[PDB]
């Protein structure tokens, strides 16, 4: 529905050799081309420098997509607003989003989320290259989530990864909530910056 | 066109969250998104440094899709081909291109390559980053050229701007050619490596 809706959005402007979502130009990306650059910033800024640009290029996405949300706003409640967020990210595929519970209210600045992903492109393009790792590796769509709902809400709403396909889990899980309601937010806050 | 031809190799699954071009997986990403990778790539490496970077992601994507051309060689010419190059450019809203002058033998490993490029997306986004540029500017796309015809000819093809909107001109224009056939080849191959 929210699916079905959002990628009417999505058009190719083949005589521009364009690609529109809202009013933002898109390209194509080859996610193996996205490894093969993440295994060189990895390989040489380290995996820590790495994860931060990653997470702001997934940051500045979400931001994006939630001002075309924004224009699409009558009729919908606050969580069918949140909804489109994992929708977009659907149609991009980047990730295949299931919402787990959601509590939210944008006037009252409530958000509780939780989210189930699968087949996360960058859980399983990370493994392509490095295999499995001690930390959760979904950086770009953490990013992502956190932009696009702290957009919506008009105030910091960080995401974790509580699970991780490349930690070696079945699935990755999210948690999104308020600044404050994480036990080291200013820290996590802070890989936002450039 | 025969961007029609390869246009039934790119396969949208929303009901799964995935994309796909012949057999690689896709993502659709915010050229803004990127343009903000870029800039922060290049404050902290440099100009040259990221632009290396840029340069191997396209290669990658290149190299990728010519590997898809070579399963639809059909009873197509070596121009037909080489043709999918720019259509798969085009579908990837990366640019539109318009063949100049292109002179091909795969057989006998000739090759010379001209061709327009109009409403690139790289020039457009960084010149919003960093405004015009001392010089061309759209390093991803000029090294999926270079590694779809490398990959295509089994010998190295490199390509240079010879005109880029990201230096002021109305369009971007290029030129492929064997290495040896460029007098600092040498020195534009070391681009090519990590
Ligand atoms: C809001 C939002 C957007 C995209 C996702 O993958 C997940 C969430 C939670
Ligand atoms: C070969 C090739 C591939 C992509 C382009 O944009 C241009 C050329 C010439
Ligand atoms: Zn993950
Ligand atoms: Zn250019």
């Amino acid at each position: 529905d929210g699916l079905s809706n959002l990628a009417r959005r999505l058009r190719f402007a083949m005589k521009e050799g364009s690609i529109w979502l809202g009013e933002q130009r898109m390209i194509l990306l080859h996610t193996a081309a996205l490894g093969a650059l993440r295994k060189e910033l990895v390989d040489t800024l380290g995996m820590e420098r790495a994860r931060g640009l990653f997470m702001r290029m997934g940051f500045h996405s979400g931001v994006r997509d939630a001002e075309l949300a924004k224009t699409m706003r009558s009729g919908h409640s606050d969580f069918g607003m949140l909804e489109m967020g994992p929708c977009l990210h659907t149609i991009e595929g980047v990730v295949r989003v299931t919402p787990l519970t959601v509590d939210i209210n944008i006037a009252a600045g409530v958000y509780h989320g939780e989210f189930l992903w699968e087949d996360s492109f960058e859980g399983d393009v990370h493994r392509q290259m490095f295999g499995v790792a001690q930390a959760p590796v979904c950086w770009m769509q953490i990013g992502y989530a956190t932009g696009y709902t702290s957009a919506l809400m008009g105030k910091t709403i960080l995401y974790r990864e509580l699970e991780c396909v490349g930690c070696g889990h079945p699935h990755c899980r999210i948690l999104g909530k308020p600044l404050e309601q994480w036990e080291d937010g200013e820290a996590e806050l802070a890989l936002y910056q450039p």
